[PDB]
């Protein structure tokens, strides 16, 4: 059984990579591109990509670890520690050429660490919706003249006492509703359904840990970056963000300009934080474009 | 029957007020000194500091509306609606007198109002533990480079759908005691005891909807004293705050400082938010050497 539809032409696959057995979907020809998805979904946030994509490039979607069907780490869930197994997952695939990256949400502090420190294996990076971790994260407000603050849940998600955990559980679906919607524009790209499937998803009792052990790294994550920023990105770097209710706006690249020295970005009107489903045929076109100026299949 | 367990010699009684039905506890003789808790608790975070104050003062502990034995409020839960309830409850046994108050907590929020809007009712004021509702607010962090930061539950529990009431309902004893040692310095003074009585009163489902609906209307409070805060207090004010983990340390002064005219702050170390319970002894001191500079018995 699958949590999520597989796309017509799509595998679902597993490697294990140092002793984790992650989950992905793969599909296409071409040199590869691995997806990298966020908190609160799986590799199907790229459904709606992956067949488009996969008429240019080799498309591998992976679940982090502990999400989706993928195993949690062994190592742990700071980004230096995570990126190591998607890294080498990418490597498995594009052994003798460059890769391109495409990550939202956590799936940016989890690969952060492995572009910056294996430049020569990363063709072109997309990134969109989240901060990469650093001392930026400490500067958004825990409440504001409207209501509910835009990152509060880092600290709710870091609490210990698996405070996230025992207040979440059984109550999956509702909190995912509530999480997903608050960080929208379009709340109505999410059907009831699709809430179900991802809700199911993250619901079971390693998954929901998982989620918030990425959270109780953060600091973590942030501490590793610190050191690692010292070195800049070189690669063509694009930024996607949303700028209606929800979105990081002009945050995400203006962050970005102080990690890459060649960087362009969009901020997308009318769209929440959730690109892929908000806003799927313009967040579509602007990623197959960017990596097409590369070399790929015809 | 009582949640909380009444000092020798105080009584447990209730007053309407415009409607409301409001628990307290009272005792002593002399002056009256109104005190108000805070969130997560009752009028029982004062039962050490009562007797002590009872020997000079006749003191009032209210339940604030929806909380311990307190009906919810008829109005709302904004800090201007919620304090004409408790300033005509001190009023009704201090009807020809300024009386004094102290407030921790959400108790600032629910007396503020009441007290720039009559200055001459308010002998001396003391202010712990919570900031004032004013645009300082949106300045708090969400998340530290120590971890959870103080005021991340202004969102959680201000959000709406009903968020916090349903992911606590059925897990309030846990998130209590979660709550409070995170927001603590001496956790040590929340015994298992202790938190199991204050969780039982927080869990009526009243209660825990009350809580949060503080928090709900939060941004109206702010919104209210924009207006307020354009006159300045001129009764002799004390600030206390904690110094170590959970406290807000400098802050409960420095704000204090653009409200009120005379005033003097004092950082506890070793102390978080839960003066009363984590700082007893120089908690207690601090407020009854300021209240006896005035009139007592």
């Amino acid at each position: 059984a699958e949590e999520f539809p597989v796309p017509n032409g799509f595998e679902s696959a597993y490697r294990e990579v140092d002793g984790v057995k992650l989950h992905y979907v793969k599909g296409g020809q071409g040199p590869l591109v691995m997806l990298v998805h966020g908190f609160g979904q799986t590799w199907y946030e790229w459904h709606q990509l992956m067949p488009e994509l996969a008429k240019r490039f080799t498309v591998i979607a992976p679940d982090l670890p502990g999400l989706g069907q993928s195993e949690p780490p062994k190592t742990g869930y700071s980004g230096e520690q995570v990126a190591v197994y998607l890294h080498k997952l990418a490597r498995q695939f594009s052994p003798d050429r460059p890769f391109d990256l495409v990550a939202h949400s956590i799936g940016i502090w989890n690969t952060y660490p492995m572009v910056v420190k294996n430049q020569a294996d990363i063709a072109r990076l997309v990134y969109m919706e989240a901060p990469i971790p650093d001392a930026r994260i400490y500067r958004f407000p825990a409440f504001t003249a409207q209501g509910e603050s835009l990152v509060w849940h880092f600290s709710f998600f870091a609490a210990d006492d698996r405070l996230a955990e025992t207040l979440i559980a059984g109550k999956e679906r509702f909190f995912l509703e509530h999480f997903i919607k608050s960080h929208a524009s379009n709340t109505e790209v999410f059907s009831e359904r699709l809430l179900d499937l991802y809700a199911r998803s993250y619901a079971k009792p390693h998954s929901l840990n998982a989620s918030f052990e990425y959270y109780r790294a953060l600091n973590e994550s942030v501490r590793q970056n610190a050191e690692l920023a010292k070195t800049r990105l070189q690669m063509p770097t694009m930024t996607l963000a949303g700028g209606g209710h929800g979105g990081m706006g002009t945050f995400q690249l203006e962050q970005m300009k102080a990690y890459a020295e060649d960087v362009e970005g969009h901020v997308l009107p009318g769209c929440g934080h959730w690109l892929p489903e908000e806003c799927a045929a313009p967040m579509n076109r602007l990623v197959i474009d960017f990596l097409s100026r590369g070399r790929h299949h015809h």
